[PDB]
């Protein structure tokens, strides 16, 4: 009848498992720019009870990591490891909580310390240990295909931080709400709208419709169609605000006026056989960029295709997408290889009283093993470069030109 009639019991339905995983980020950049190198392991914990049967059901969760960094990570960045004051890495760190959950027929209230993937406020979990909220969730699924969320956190704990009030920035949150829901109309059509108003900082509203078209041959198209609108209170922190700013901005990052941006983008994906080729573009229109992950408005919450080393979020942005994918397993060659290359390409950059006319471009290659069975089934290697160059007038105010490499080495293992 429901998920809650259906409880076996707390002990019986509880699920518990161990990421391990081994990173290595680095990133060189021209003279006069700074290098970044982050090496470090993880092991991130995720142990979720089961309910107690009855009308309405009880149960826990945990989440937690512990990591230690590998060699000294004297210019560590890109949020893989905490830093202290100095500049110098953390040796070892450990995060996270509990929460506490009740089931009332399809809808679930959640409690304490949890990772989100709203598209509206979405956890980092492209570093080496996810990023932590804490607040309150609901989840309902009292409509068959239709998941209504609304929720309030009051603290962001972003993956490089040890305190449990900090974003990537070193500052907390105050209060986020967030609300939305997300639709299965039928198997090939899906649509969802989410919001979040974040106190003294910013609302945002996302969304995103999807719709995949079957052809011939075990091929389809799909299409998607995405976008966030984003107003950022006079308070907020922002980088690449234009039109009146306050005196201090370039210093504080403080506009002391609202700021708007709307960031949408278009993909058109071809799949056949062993093979897929995506075509994108995205654009920024407003007096602002999409500043994101500036007001403890979650690390992750970029839901849009054009987004790999740089995001394509410059104020007034334009940019285009290919995309080529490859399944060696299909193809016959190796099951579980995979291979993505992309170019993306973005121009109408504005960059504050220096011109309106900045450019982007990055080539970017991940390929990635699965291991397919066996005893470590699941486990995972991605190793993934970016070769990315930029105008002048977008070096320092952004990224700057870099050759990035990422490599990561993951090892699920069930507890129960």
């Amino acid at each position: 009848e429901s998920e809650q009639s259906e409880a076996k019991g707390f002990v019986e339905d509880a699920n518990g498992s161990i990421l391990f995983r081994t990173g290595y980020l680095t990133r060189d950049k021209k003279q006069g720019a700074k290098d970044t190198s982050s090496v470090a392991q993880s092991a991130i914990v995720s142990i979720e009870s089961g309910f107690t049967p009855g009308i309405v059901g009880f149960g826990v969760g945990v989440v937690g990591d512990g990591s230690f960094k590998i060699g000294e990570n004297k210019n560590a960045g890109n949020q893989m490891i905490p830093k202290h004051n100095d500049g110098s890495a953390y040796d070892h760190w450990a995060r996270g909580g509990g929460s506490v959950k009740a089931r009332f027929s399809n809808t679930t209230v959640r409690y304490g310390t949890q990772v989100l993937d709203l598209p509206v406020l979405a956890s980092n979990t492209g570093r080496m240990v996810p990023e932590y909220f804490t607040g309150t969730l609901l989840t309902s699924h009292e409509i068959k295909n239709l998941e209504v969320v609304a929720g309030k956190f009051t603290k962001d704990q972003m993956s490089d931080q040890i305190n449990t009030d900090a974003d990537a920035s070193g500052r907390g949150l105050d209060r986020a709400i967030v609300w939305g829901a997300k639709y299965k109309f039928n198997d090939n059509l899906n649509a969802s709208y989410y919001g979040l108003d974040s106190k003294n900082a910013l609302e945002r509203h996302y969304a995103n419709v999807n719709f995949k078209q079957p052809l011939a041959n075990d091929s389809s198209l799909t299409y998607d169609f995405s976008g966030y609108h984003t107003k950022f209170d006079a308070n907020a922190h922002t980088y690449s605000a234009t039109g009146t700013v306050a005196p201090n901005y370039a210093a504080d990052g403080i506009a002391g006026e609202e700021k708007t941006n709307n960031i949408w983008a278009i993909s058109g994906t071809y799949a056949t056989g062993p093979h897929s080729v995506m075509l994108a573009y995205q654009q920024n229109t407003g007096n602002v960029g999409y500043d994101y992950g500036q007001n403890a408005d979650g690390f992750q919450s970029i839901y849009l295709p054009n987004s790999y080393m740089s995001d394509f979020i410059g104020n007034h942005e334009k940019s285009a997408q290919i995309q080529y994918n490859v399944d060696f397993g299909k193809l016959g060659v190796l099951p579980g290889l995979n291979w993505t290359t992309a170019f993306v390409y973005g121009w109408d950059i504005k960059v504050r009283n220096v011109t309106d006319d900045a450019q982007e471009r990055e080539f970017f290659n991940q390929v990635k093993y699965t291991v397919q069975s066996g005893f470590a089934k699941d486990a995972s290697l991605r190793i993934r470069n970016s070769y990315y160059r930029a105008s002048d007038a977008y070096q320092g105010a952004y990224i700057g030109d870099t050759n990035e490499w990422r490599i990561f080495l993951d090892i699920p293992v069930k507890l129960f």
